[PDB]
């Protein structure tokens, strides 16, 4: 691929995604988006071989629950992602449309997300920052993973190893309360310890302190309070998700 | 243990630990150290739970290469900590009067360092950040780890579960190039990757990019290159260390 075989359109995501663009295959009139890198921010972060390393994996699967790479090239001065474009916009969007989620949506929602993330630990696939703005919608509403983009909360940087700067500390542990905080935000409207300040959301995290609208059923309170353990070894596993008395009541 | 029992004599550490005093036990006249934290901002961190089982955890270890916790109490806004003093002030102190340390000094530095470590993990006791500044040394002149204290590097701040939040994800696997980067130091006199600004210490790191001063002999360029691996599987592992054949020709 060259850019010459691309009509770029408009910009996707008002930058929260980088610079990303609607965009063509000129031949086969494909509609898809193009992501554009500068080899100069590259360069300076020291992500070039790590880049590669990622795309080149992500460019030989395929999940319907994960944001398709298509393929990728360079020239000069940049590297441009062939990525799938996702119709329906973002989970964001829609949580911002509903206010919240009823039970069905969720539950469907979820069992692709943990379908998605399964899959990605499997295949060694990296992913960053699980959140709604992160999780796109395809052509039949399907939920599709797209959250690959990049003294400290780690410590002091002259110290810390390649995967804590390249953000690569999202194991499956972390990913089970991810979808713990998931599951509550779709059915409530915002995450569990949202809060004003920085301060009180760390200290409602540290304490798991939490609580449910009455309109929260007996099954997803189940559910969200065994994925939101304080202890990493205690939360609910991927598996135990897709086999919740709630999620096969209410999964589409 | 009551406050009445101690006389408090001068700030330790420049507040780099927080506020830690010189202290003497009134009736033994035993010098050690006392922290004082204050329960409002214990209670604003959230981490009144994670402290408890952390100091409950410590208060039963003994090991000559980790700072010890005595004891504990509590006041009605106030929690003290009954610390080891250690008169011979920290390894950062050390390196900046010496400039670096000789092959002999710095193997049994290494040494140390990897039986604390071996020794927290095997007893899962929580460290947070491994640097000169967080070493300290003993009546005879032995290391002692004291690194206990506490859009981010791991995320959104509202998706992200309590072991981020907390500073709990320096395992086995971080600390192997942690090791790599303080044996790096202890010779040449600063960290590998070091810069005047975060984005080039940042680069540096993930590139995996760093020079030998010619000092620096083949066995010690062995150990430092095998411990700092990009890929973190493939870092000796501590008790590969511990047999390296440069640590066994030098170490005391
Ligand atoms: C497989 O998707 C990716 C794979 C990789 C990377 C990436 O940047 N990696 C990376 C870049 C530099 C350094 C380190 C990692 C990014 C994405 N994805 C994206 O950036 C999402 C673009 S926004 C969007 N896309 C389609 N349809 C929409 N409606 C929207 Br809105
Ligand atoms: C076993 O050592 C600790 C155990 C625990 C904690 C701690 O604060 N935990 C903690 C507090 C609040 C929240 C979460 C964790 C801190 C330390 N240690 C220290 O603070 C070191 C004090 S400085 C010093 N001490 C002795 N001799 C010297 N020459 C110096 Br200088």
């Amino acid at each position: 691929w060259t850019l010459e075989d691309f009509d770029i359109g408009r910009p996707l995501g008002k930058g929260k995604f980088g610079n990303v663009y609607l965009a063509r295959e000129r031949q086969s009139k494909f509609i898809l988006a193009l992501k554009v890198l500068f080899k100069t921010q590259l360069e300076k972060a020291g992500v070039e071989h790590q880049l590669r390393r990622e795309v080149e994996i992500q460019s030989h699967l395929r999940h319907p629950n994960i944001l398709r790479l298509y393929g990728y090239f360079h020239d000069a001065t940049r590297v441009y992602l062939i990525l799938e474009y996702a119709p329906l916009g973002t989970v964001y969007r829609e949580l911002q449309k509903l206010s919240r989620f009823d039970e069905q949506r969720t539950a469907t929602y979820i069992t692709e997300l943990a379908n998605a993330l399964s899959y990605c630990h499997s295949k060694r696939v990296i992913h960053r920052d699980i959140k709604p703005e992160n999780l796109l919608l395809g052509s039949n509403g399907e939920l599709k993973i797209a959250d690959f983009g990049w003294t400290t909360l780690c410590g002091t940087l002259d110290y810390l190893p390649p995967e804590m700067i390249e953000g690569r500390m999202h194991d499956e542990k972390v990913d089970l309360w991810s979808l713990g905080v998931l599951c509550y935000e779709f059915l409530v409207g915002m995450p569990p310890f949202e809060a004003h300040t920085y301060q009180e959301t760390y200290r409602r995290i540290s304490r798991v302190e939490f609580t449910f609208p009455d309109f929260v059923t007996e099954g997803a309170r189940d559910l969200i309070s065994r994925l939101l353990k304080h202890n990493a070894s205690q939360r609910l596993t991927l598996a135990e998700v897709l086999e919740h008395p709630w999620i096969k009541a209410n999964s589409s």
